[PDB]
DNA sequence: CCGACGGCGCATCAGC
DNA sequence: GCTGATGCGA
DNA sequence: GTCGG
């Protein structure tokens, strides 16, 4: 909140470039600048001072000076008035509707929540669910509720097979007071980078959670990733809790550390760390950290026994989860 | 100046 | 049916 | 839009 005005402006500019301009790199550039400014420990006084931060160039510097002076950004004033842009922006807020589909719908005259509801037939499954719980998905999740959800998931997973280990990551693991959703990393000894000694490992868990009515809907479901909806049980006379998005990722047990690092985030932190890895001659994904030969092709997986091991390979001091919220 | 910018899972599609 | 490309998402 | 070579 120290430089809230400027970061909000940058984030809005970022969303515009992504949803309307479909210029993903401009999107990341803005988000990075927004992130770097967000942790700057001083109340920014000028674009010049801001340009000293990495990721902030001449363009954002000018925009910051404009914002600091007037208290707004004309470029944004306009974007906010353009009915097409605003419509595209809105629709992309429905889970399942990206920049392409949004532009396509608007070109069909479908540009509001009301239009989407009467044209439900024109939506694929994911979009149908995103629209159904549109309101709820906008709501944040108090950490207290996250704790209750964790308890339900861990206990139900334990019931399926005591050998399962379920770890809630995402912003929760980073210590956030509230989260946009629940992200669950799941492991089981019967599934490693060496073999899949038992099939349906993820299925069984998803099934158990549906059986006790915690999981209510499914957006997508594969062998290692589940994307759906859940809801905490409410007491008698108590109004129901909002429905929530839940992601579950089954990762090879022998690759837990690269897995938990990836799933802990943040997303911008992962980008920056993976970008730093490249500059150091390494490539990192949710399974391994591999070296890059002179040729450029990824080499063999390096031995990892802790999140810190990954940080060492790239010559970075270890950072606790609470300090990776970029 | 200009090429890189993180990496991948699932759903859906076109082309065979 | 397969692969590969795309959209959308983590 | 920003960066580094
Ligand atoms: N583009 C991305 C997106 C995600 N992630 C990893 C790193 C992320 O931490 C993790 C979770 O994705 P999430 O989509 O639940 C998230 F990011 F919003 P979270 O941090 O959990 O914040 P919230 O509370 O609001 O959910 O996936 C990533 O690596 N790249
Ligand atoms: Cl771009
Ligand atoms: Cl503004
Ligand atoms: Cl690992
Ligand atoms: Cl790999
Ligand atoms: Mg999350
Ligand atoms: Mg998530
Ligand atoms: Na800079
Ligand atoms: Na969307």
């Amino acid at each position: 909140t120290l430089n809230g005005g400027i970061t909000d402006m940058l984030t809005e500019l970022a969303n515009f470039e992504k949803n309307v301009s479909q210029a993903i790199h401009k999107y990341n550039a803005y988000r990075k600048a927004a992130s770097v400014i967000a942790k700057y420990p001083h109340k920014i006084k000028s674009g010049a001072e801001a340009k000293k931060l990495p990721g902030v160039g001449t363009k954002i510097a000018e925009k910051i000076d404009e914002f600091l002076a007037t208290g707004k950004l004309r470029k944004l004033e306009k974007i906010r008035q353009d009915d097409t842009s605003s419509s595209i922006n809105f629709l992309t807020r429905v889970s399942g509707i990206g920049p392409s589909a949004a532009r396509k719908f608007v070109d069909e005259g479908i540009k509001t929540l009301e239009d989407l509801r009467k044209n439900e037939d024109k939506l694929n499954h994911h979009q149908r669910i995103g629209l159904k719980y549109f309101g709820d998905f906008e709501k944040r999740i108090p950490r207290e509720e996250m704790l209750q959800m964790q308890d339900i998931v861990l206990n139900e997973v334990k019931k399926v097979d005591s050998e399962y280990i379920a770890t809630v990551c995402g912003s929760f693991r980073r210590g956030a007071e509230s989260s946009g959703d629940m992200d669950v990393l799941l492991t089981h000894p019967s599934f490693t980078s060496e073999s899949t000694k038992q099939p349906k490992l993820l299925h069984q868990v998803v099934e158990q959670l549906q059986k006790v009515h915690f999981i209510t809907d499914t957006l997508s479901k594969g062998e290692t990733k589940f994307m759906g909806v859940c809801q905490l049980p409410s007491k008698n006379d108590e109004k129901e809790y909002p429905h929530r998005r839940i992601d579950i990722r089954l990762i090879p047990k022998d690759q837990y550390y690269c897995g938990v690092l990836y799933f802990t985030g943040s997303d911008i932190f992962n980008k920056n760390m993976r970008a730093h890895a490249l500059e150091k001659g390494f490539t990192i994904n949710e399974y391994t950290i591999r070296p890059l030969g002179v040729t450029g092709v990824a080499g063999e997986p390096l031995p990892v026994d802790s999140e810190k091991d990954i940080f060492d390979y790239i010559q970075w001091k270890y950072r606790e989860p609470k300090d990776r919220s970029e």
